[PDB]
């Protein structure tokens, strides 16, 4: 069997990678050698040991990967190199991994000799399980995105600052919500008031995100004046569709939001032809098996089309379908997607099961 060593199994995208593979008794078919990066299982600094992998799977980082993969590389390691950190998302030797999506491009970079497999960005992961079709029929002339992005996607300290924060802004006002008859201008008063307080914890985030959103993500890219979130759209969108020489235009804004590991999507789609709303559902319904179309359904939508019924599993739901006010040339769809399955270690883990069959 394969020989595959893991490094940050132990991180919060490993672990869900680690539970993941159990689930689906992946460790069956391989050979698996564990590392780390304490000095208090393999060093994960040791150039020799992973040498003798024929596979690197890792969630370690981006340091980690910018300082033990060219030094690997550099010894005549001939082996496989997977990624969940981006580093090396936009390298020539290097394919973003989303096979349900791109599989084709999967295999070719196989035959041409690609080793290194890298993860893609959330957000443009849970929008191509979303809506494959589409793109999978050449329809998407361009899309405007506006994210409403969970904590998750930052870190697990930003998680846990969410949470701290709705916490404080309901303690704020306790005894007031229990009193029905109490005033409802009172109460924000003072929930706001703690919200800007000085021991408002937001060191994570630098801006409050419970009971508020913070409309930027990443740095700032001089160049075109989006952030480097936003950047991700068309770069990686289409460098996982292989469409490097005739770019599909995705572009928006990326917002944070206080959900703790789902990310929900609205888009304006532009399409290349007029076609029935019901014949585009179908479309997108038929791609692939996880992508789930809600129908534009208040109720329905209510208990599917939302992070409360998605966390944790591996549905992609995209629902409110239905033609915009600007043409018929105009689709509107809300997607919702888990940022650590699909938008993480889901796309790693089947890379791997690729790599060892």
């Amino acid at each position: 069997m394969k020989n595959v060593g893991f490094i940050g199994w132990r991180g919060m995208v490993g672990s869900v990678l680690m539970d993941r593979m159990s689930q689906e008794n992946d460790f069956e078919n391989l050979n698996p050698v564990f590392f780390t990066t304490s000095q208090a299982l393999k060093s994960a600094f040791d150039i020799e040991e992973l040498k003798k992998l024929d596979i690197i799977v890792t969630c370690q980082g981006g340091d980690y990967t910018n300082e033990v993969y060219p030094k690997l590389k550099a010894t005549g390691w001939d082996g496989y190199w997977v990624d969940a950190a981006s580093a090396l998302k936009m390298k020539d030797d290097a394919i973003i991994v989303l096979d349900p999506v791109n599989q084709h491009v999967i295999s070719e970079g196989l035959k041409k000799g690609i080793k290194t497999f890298v993860g893609g960005n959330c957000t443009v992961s849970l929008m191509l399980m979303a809506i494959g079709g589409l793109f999978e029929k050449d329809l998407v002339e361009w899309i405007s995105v506006a994210t409403y992005q969970a904590a998750s996607g930052a870190g697990a300290k930003n998680m846990r600052e969410l949470l701290s924060q709705m916490g404080l802004l309901e303690q704020a006002v306790s005894s007031e919500l229990k009193d029905p008859a109490s005033s409802i201008l009172d109460i924000e008063r003072k929930v706001t008031a703690k919200m800007r307080a000085d021991n408002f914890p937001t060191d994570n985030f630098g801006a409050a995100l419970g009971g508020s959103l913070i409309p930027w993500i990443d740095k700032l890219l001089p160049e075109t004046g989006q952030t480097k979130e936003e950047w991700k759209g068309y770069a990686e969108t289409n460098k996982i569709l292989g469409l490097s020489d005739n770019p599909i235009p995705v572009d928006g804004l990326c917002v944070r939001i206080g959900a703790l590991r789902c990310h929900s999507q609205a888009f304006t789609i532009k399409l290349k032809k007029d076609l029935p709303l019901e014949e585009i559902e179908q479309i997108i319904a038929s791609h692939n098996e996880w992508v789930k179309v809600i129908p534009n359904d208040k109720e329905i939508t209510l208990r599917e089309l939302t992070p409360a019924k998605v966390t944790g599993t591996l549905s992609v739901p995209v629902g409110r379908l239905r033609k915009l006010a600007m043409g018929p040339e105009y689709l509107a769809a809300f997607t919702v997607g888990d940022q650590l399955l699909w938008g993480a270690a889901e796309p790693v883990r089947r890379i791997l099961k690729q790599l060892v069959a």
